């Protein structure tokens, strides 16, 4: 003869996102890729009793990774930024108290903010007088 | 003779988004890619009772694995940003009090803010006098 | 005869993510790659009894890992940035006070805040007078 008795008290389980892809507040994009954040799982489990007399399984399977890796990738321009440019002051005052003569002010490119966590592949800059 | 008797009391199981895919205030675009962000899983579980004499399963599958990779990637722009430019503050103030003769004041790019947390592939900047 | 009595008393589980691609606040991006962040797990548990008398399970299995990798990558620029620009704090302040005769004032790039956590391939920058 055969008992099995089952007889849990208030059990908890959390199986959120399990064996799936989740993603919160982030990014999954690539330029190339062939397997970004997924799940290919076969997970198994048992939380009772068990009993398994004569089977035969899992055998003679033929499943080899094969692959041929050949990308080509010139002159490209990438970047992964995570929690740049925090807390960041720039402050830049002026106070002038003035009282038969010829004055010139000649001035480029004063009190200038540029280029605050940019990316780039290329640039050129001319600032001149003539 | 067999017997299986199975009284859980109050099980609690949380099996939100199992074996999916999920995106909450994320991104999961990519330029190129073949999964991104995806579930293919054969997962299995019991919670009670099991009981098996003689079975054959999941004997002599043929499931190989064969990929070629040949992309070609040339002048591209990809940037991921995530928490950038985060609590900057920027003060540029002025004050002047004045009190025969010739002024002149020339200025360019005066009290200038620019390019903050921008991407670009290339760019080019003149500024001059003559 | 065989009995298999199984009473746990309030059991508590977190399988949350378990065998699976999760991703908080981050970046999963590349410009090449074949699994990034990805899960391929075959994970076996068991919370109960077990038994078992006779099985064959696991044998003359066939999945050797091929990889031919051939990639060409020339003249790309990739960054990955993390917590860069923290806290950072820039005073540039000026004071005058004046009271027959010729002035001139010539100024370029007065004052100037450039290129604060950025990325680049290339870059050129003529600042001159004539």
């Amino acid at each position: 003869t055969h008992n099995q008795w089952n007889k849990p008290s208030k059990p908890k389980t959390n199986m959120k996102h399990m064996a799936g892809a989740a993603a919160a507040g982030a990014v999954v994009g690539g330029l190339g890729g062939y397997m970004l954040g997924s799940a290919m799982s076969r997970p198994m489990m048992h939380f009772g009793n068990d009993w398994e007399d004569r089977y035969y399984r899992e055998n003679m399977n033929r499943y080899p990774n094969q692959v041929y890796y050949r990308p080509v990738d010139q002159y490209n321009n990438q970047n992964n930024f995570v929690h740049d440019c925090v807390n960041i002051t720039i402050k830049q005052h002026t106070v002038t108290t003035t009282t038969n003569f010829t004055e010139t002010d000649i001035k480029i490119m004063e009190r200038v903010v540029e280029q605050m966590c940019t990316t780039q592949y290329q640039k050129e800059s001319q600032a001149y007088y003539d």
